[PDB]
Parts: C-alpha cells; structure tokens; sequence
C-alpha cells in the first residue's frame, strides 16, 4: 500500500487510468483532425489550428489524471493509444459533428466516474472531477454545438463560401 | 403633500409610475431575445450581446425615472412585470421587427407622457422627457430601421449565410 | 432533443427556470427599497444605495442561470415578475429584516434545487449551485443579520439618531 | 430698438429684471445665514460654508440673467436689493426649512417666467430656463428636503448632538 492512500477505492485508481487512455483517444483524434485540414485539398488553416489546440488540451487533460493519481498514491498504468476512427474527416461539418460527439463520450465516462467515485464516497475525487472536467465539457460541447448550427447555417456542406467564412470568422485567426 | 413637490400633477406622477413599468417591460423583452440568440440551436453570439445591452439599457430608463419620481415628491408604485408576448424570437429578422415595434410603442408613451405634462403646464417634465429619453427613441429607431433594412438586404428569413454575416458586421463584436 | 443536452432532467430545466423567476423577483424586490430609501421624507441615501446594488446583484444572478440553461441545452421560460409585497418599507430595520427574509427564501429555494439535482444524479448542476450560488447566500445572509444586530443595538425603530448613523458608518459611502 | 432684438417681449425683458433682483436677494438671505452660524455662539462651521456656497450660486444665477438679458438686446434695470427676512435664523433646522421655502419661491418666480415665455411665443427664453433654471431648483430642493428629513431624525431643534452630527457628516467637510 503507497504510505499516502487514503480513501482511494482500486475501482477508481482503475477508472482513473481508463479515463487517462480515453483522454489520450480524444487527443489523438483531434490530431488528426488538425492534420486533415492543413492538407492542401482542404485547406482551412483556422480550423486546423482549432483542432491543433484541441489535440493540446485533451493531452493536458491526460496529465492531470496522471498527476492525480500518484497524488491518491494509484499507480498509472497505461495501455495502447486506439488510432482515431476516420483518416479523413470529410469537411468542417463532420469533423465538428464527430468532435461534438468525441466530447459527450468522454463527458459521459467523466459522469461515469463520479458516479463510481459516489458510490465509494470518495468526495476528493468527486471535487476534482466537478472542478477541474465537468465544466469544461459542458462548455466545449455548447461551443461546437454552437459551431455545428452555424455551419448548417452557412450551408454546409454544399456550401463552399459558407465554408470558407466560417474559417475566417467562426474560429480565432491563426 | 410632500414637502418637495410644486408644479408635480397627480396625473403625471401616476403616468411616470406607468412609464417606469413599461420601460422594465421594454428591459424583460429584451432579455427574452438575448436568450434565445444564446441558445445553441440558434448562436448569434453578437445578436445576442446586442439585446442584452438594450435590456440593460432600458432598466437604466427605468431607474431614471425611479430617480425622477422622488426628486419631484411623487411616490413610485410598482405592478408586476408582464413577461413578453414570445416565448421564441424566429431569428434575427422577426426579433429586430420585435424590437422596432417596442422601441416605437415607447416613444408613444413617451409622447403621450409630454402632452399630459404640457396640459398640466410641467416645464421640467416636458425637459426632462426631451433631454433624457425622446432624442434616444429617435436614434435607437433609425439604428433598428437601419439594421432591419440590411437583414432584408442580406435576404433574411432565408438566407442562412446573410443572416450569419449580419452578426458579424452589423452589430457589435462581442 | 437538444444537440448538447446530456445528463440534463427535464425537472431540472423546469426548477432552473422556476429559480429565474425567483432572482427576478429578488431584484425587483430591492429596486423596490432602494427607491423609499431615496424619497424625500425617508432621505437615507447609503442605505438606498446598498439596496440598488443588491437589486443589480439579484439581477446577475438571474443572467447567470439563463447562461447555465444555455448551456445545458434547457430553455428559458419566463413568467411575470410579480410585484413585491410592500409598496412602502417602513425603516431601515423592517427593510433590513424583511432583506433577511427574502435571502432566506432564496437560499431555501437553491437548496432545493441541490436536492433535486441530487435526485437526478447531475453532478455539473450541484457544483454550479455550489460554487456560484450557496456560499453569496450564507455570506450575504450573515452580512444582513450583522446589520441587523446593529440596527437594534442602534435602538430602530424609535431612535433615529442611531438610524442616521447606522446610514453613515454601517453602509458603504456612496 | 437694439440692433440684436428679435422675439423679445417687453414684459419678458422686465419679467427678466425682476428674476435677477428675486436671484441677487437669495444670495443675501444665505450670505446672512452663512454670517450666523459662523458666530461663536452658534458655530456650526460645515453648515456656514454651506450657505456661503449656496450664495454664491445665487451670485452666478443672477450674472447669468444680466447676460442673457445683454444677449437678447434687453437693458438690465436693477432694484434696491431687500435685506433678509430675519437677523438671526434659530439652528440648522430652522434655517434649512428657510431655505427650502426660498428655493421654492424661487422655482415659482421661474416657473412664472417660463408661463410669460411660452404666452410670447418666446423658445429661446423657455429653453434657457429649462437648460440653466428648473432642474437646478428641483435638484436642490430634493436635496434641502432630504436635509431637513435628517435633521427631524436627528432630534431637532432640542438634540444638540445630533444637531452636531449633521454638521459633521450630512454637509461638505469644510
Ligand atoms: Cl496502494
Ligand atoms: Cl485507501
Ligand atoms: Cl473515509
Ligand atoms: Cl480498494
Ligand atoms: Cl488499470
Ligand atoms: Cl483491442
Ligand atoms: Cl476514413
Ligand atoms: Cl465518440
Ligand atoms: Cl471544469
Ligand atoms: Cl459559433
Ligand atoms: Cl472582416
Ligand atoms: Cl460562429
Ligand atoms: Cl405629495
Ligand atoms: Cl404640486
Ligand atoms: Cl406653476
Ligand atoms: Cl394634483
Ligand atoms: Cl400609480
Ligand atoms: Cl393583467
Ligand atoms: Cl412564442
Ligand atoms: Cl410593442
Ligand atoms: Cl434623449
Ligand atoms: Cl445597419
Ligand atoms: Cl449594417
Ligand atoms: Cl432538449
Ligand atoms: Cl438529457
Ligand atoms: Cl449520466
Ligand atoms: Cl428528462
Ligand atoms: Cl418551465
Ligand atoms: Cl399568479
Ligand atoms: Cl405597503
Ligand atoms: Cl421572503
Ligand atoms: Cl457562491
Ligand atoms: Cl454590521
Ligand atoms: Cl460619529
Ligand atoms: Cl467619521
Ligand atoms: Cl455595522
Ligand atoms: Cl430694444
Ligand atoms: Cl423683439
Ligand atoms: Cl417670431
Ligand atoms: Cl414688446
Ligand atoms: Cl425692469
Ligand atoms: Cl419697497
Ligand atoms: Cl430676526
Ligand atoms: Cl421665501
Ligand atoms: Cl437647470
Ligand atoms: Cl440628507
Ligand atoms: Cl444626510
Ligand atoms: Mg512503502
Ligand atoms: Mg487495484
Ligand atoms: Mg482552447
Ligand atoms: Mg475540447
Ligand atoms: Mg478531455
Ligand atoms: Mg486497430
Ligand atoms: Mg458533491
Ligand atoms: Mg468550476
Ligand atoms: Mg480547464
Ligand atoms: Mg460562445
Ligand atoms: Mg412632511
Ligand atoms: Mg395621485
Ligand atoms: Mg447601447
Ligand atoms: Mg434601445
Ligand atoms: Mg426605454
Ligand atoms: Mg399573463
Ligand atoms: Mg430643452
Ligand atoms: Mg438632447
Ligand atoms: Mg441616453
Ligand atoms: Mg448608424
Ligand atoms: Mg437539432
Ligand atoms: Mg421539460
Ligand atoms: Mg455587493
Ligand atoms: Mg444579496
Ligand atoms: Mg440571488
Ligand atoms: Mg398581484
Ligand atoms: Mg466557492
Ligand atoms: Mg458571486
Ligand atoms: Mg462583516
Ligand atoms: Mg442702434
Ligand atoms: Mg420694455
Ligand atoms: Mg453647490
Ligand atoms: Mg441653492
Ligand atoms: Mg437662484
Ligand atoms: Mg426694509
Ligand atoms: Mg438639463
Ligand atoms: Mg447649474
Ligand atoms: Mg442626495
């Protein structure tokens, strides 16, 4: 037993890791997505940097479970990172339909976890859960939700100049 | 008898309580549509700043008289706030036509407050209205007509992508 | 169904509309004190504004929970703001006591809230209440009941002189 | 006839006339105010400097109206400037409510002014008095009134302490 556990069920420690592997998964898949829109075929320069900082904070996300648990005294263990469903993305429209989705995935295994951190009354880990992950999925979704109306607004994905406007003002400049 | 008040008909102090609670109507309306461009099915971030600020500013009109009513000795008497006559504002088009028809039945209000001011001789009510609130109905009016006007341009309830360009160039970046 | 609606009861969306109404109402309800403060006959002018901030607070309250249905993938519902339920407030201690009384309400009604949200296993819910509505309401109610001990050690209702000073060194300056 | 007349009645350049002498007799009154609580007997040295500014507000009502009159192509005719009412004015509950009835009498003289104006079809003359008259009189009446409340609250004319606080605290430290 690490000298400081305390209160730390191993179902969490274990879900903790799942959770880290699903936070690399999402990183991942927005890396692709980043690369899909630099191709020259494509080329949408501000969605791909969108979807660039996406990939970053999904891996920020992974080392602050990571540093969690060794603060709980879990131990990290790691497994495969699944390379991403599509190796193109289709346009602007799929990408942000599949990243809404990426995101209420990994809102639902956060959600999952607190349930389970509840169930062994693990208020820590409850706290930073609330704290640090469930705000920031519901902001995000509502951000692309909001993205994903406005792209149907601009015609997508028949719409070309629909597209490229909402390259240049729906997403920063890069 | 307030030991302030001269020159200050009843009939007035009863029509500037009247006045104060359409103005806090006014703000309510408002608000309303600042919430439904917020919604993610509908996501005009400027929009949605835009009648935020006008229901900001009609509860300072409010206020305004609040502050007028005791300088003069009258007493303010509340009524309820009726909510507004939409629960849902269609899009940027049926809001901004909303929004003229409102700022209009103010100022008809308005000028109904100065002919009953001027019937019962009240100089500084009739200044009061003209300095403080009728210049504001006029301008507010053309900026709505004005911006009404582009939304018909920008083929408005149709055009998606007009509708989208219109949030970000006709009102305020927020 | 809303695109970024997850994990989000229908009870939820309704009480959350229901708490909207109630900070309207709490606004309303000190926009209603500050004006007797500033009449004339009544003249304690700190005291009036003490209450006008307490009314633009109430009124951020309610914006906030508007945001929050937003993002949820709720929809905003609005109801008549009811009048409050004294047109006059007697002195600073029967306003300041009937304050108490209204935060109380509030507070009860936030709390029920949690319970409700409790029930429906919404964690991201029970932390915004938490971290952005519980703790203004016990800071603020222990403020009121502070400014109460003193209104009564200062002899309200029947000593005046300790009503004007009350207005002077209790209140902020403004 | 002086080169500049245009729309000026007679009785409107007299009615002028006597407003400046009504104007230079309030500055008197409250220099004779500032004069008695400035004795050593009475000592009272915020509310003194009070009624020194307030006469000297009344000196720049006064220089404004011999200007206005030069403007318009009117002859200024000045009257003997009649002494105070009173000699000595009791205590600051007393003077105040003088105060308050002079300002009133003032606003009336003013407001009668404003009636001639209008009856001569005279809008330069009704906006001067709108723009630089009436809302000068409202505002300090509000303010007098508001002073007055207070010293009633404060025990006045028989509570020297309180008498004695107003000073400190409800008039510019001077
Ligand atoms: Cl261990
Ligand atoms: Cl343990
Ligand atoms: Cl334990
Ligand atoms: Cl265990
Ligand atoms: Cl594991
Ligand atoms: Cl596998
Ligand atoms: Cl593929
Ligand atoms: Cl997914
Ligand atoms: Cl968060
Ligand atoms: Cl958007
Ligand atoms: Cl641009
Ligand atoms: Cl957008
Ligand atoms: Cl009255
Ligand atoms: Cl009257
Ligand atoms: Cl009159
Ligand atoms: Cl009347
Ligand atoms: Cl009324
Ligand atoms: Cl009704
Ligand atoms: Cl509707
Ligand atoms: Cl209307
Ligand atoms: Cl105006
Ligand atoms: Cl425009
Ligand atoms: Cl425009
Ligand atoms: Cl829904
Ligand atoms: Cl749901
Ligand atoms: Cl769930
Ligand atoms: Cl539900
Ligand atoms: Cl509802
Ligand atoms: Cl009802
Ligand atoms: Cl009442
Ligand atoms: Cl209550
Ligand atoms: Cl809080
Ligand atoms: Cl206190
Ligand atoms: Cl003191
Ligand atoms: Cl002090
Ligand atoms: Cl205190
Ligand atoms: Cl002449
Ligand atoms: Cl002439
Ligand atoms: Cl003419
Ligand atoms: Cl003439
Ligand atoms: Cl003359
Ligand atoms: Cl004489
Ligand atoms: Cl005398
Ligand atoms: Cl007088
Ligand atoms: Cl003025
Ligand atoms: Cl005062
Ligand atoms: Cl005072
Ligand atoms: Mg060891
Ligand atoms: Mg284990
Ligand atoms: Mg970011
Ligand atoms: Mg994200
Ligand atoms: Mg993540
Ligand atoms: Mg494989
Ligand atoms: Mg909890
Ligand atoms: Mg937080
Ligand atoms: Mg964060
Ligand atoms: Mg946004
Ligand atoms: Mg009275
Ligand atoms: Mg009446
Ligand atoms: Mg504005
Ligand atoms: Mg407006
Ligand atoms: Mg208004
Ligand atoms: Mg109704
Ligand atoms: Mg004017
Ligand atoms: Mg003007
Ligand atoms: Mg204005
Ligand atoms: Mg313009
Ligand atoms: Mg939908
Ligand atoms: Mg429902
Ligand atoms: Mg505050
Ligand atoms: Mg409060
Ligand atoms: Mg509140
Ligand atoms: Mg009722
Ligand atoms: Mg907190
Ligand atoms: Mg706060
Ligand atoms: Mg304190
Ligand atoms: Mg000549
Ligand atoms: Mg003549
Ligand atoms: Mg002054
Ligand atoms: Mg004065
Ligand atoms: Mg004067
Ligand atoms: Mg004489
Ligand atoms: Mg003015
Ligand atoms: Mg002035
Ligand atoms: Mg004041």
């Amino acid at each position: 037993v690490s000298q400081v556990r305390q209160n730390y069920h191993s179902d969490c420690e274990a879900a903790v890791n799942r959770m880290l592997n699903l936070e690399l998964y999402a990183s991942y898949t927005y890396s692709s997505m980043y690369a899909f829109f630099d191709r020259d075929d494509v080329a949408l320069h501000n969605v791909a940097e969108f979807f660039k900082e996406q990939s970053h904070e999904e891996r920020e996300h992974a080392e602050k479970f990571m540093k969690y648990q060794n603060k709980r005294g879990g131990r990290v263990v790691l497994q495969d990172i699944k390379k991403p469903e599509r190796d193109e993305w289709g346009n602007t429209l799929e990408a942000m339909q599949a990243a809404l989705q990426l995101e209420k995935t990994v809102n639902q295994a956060l959600l999952d976890l607190h349930k389970l951190a509840t169930d062994k009354v693990d208020p820590h880990l409850c706290d930073f859960l609330e704290s640090e992950y469930l705000e920031e999925q519901v902001k995000d979704i509502k951000r692309i939700g909001d993205f994903i109306t406005n792209l149907k607004r601009l015609g997508l994905p028949e719409n070309g100049m629909g597209e490229y406007l909402f390259d240049k003002h729906s997403v920063k400049e890069s």
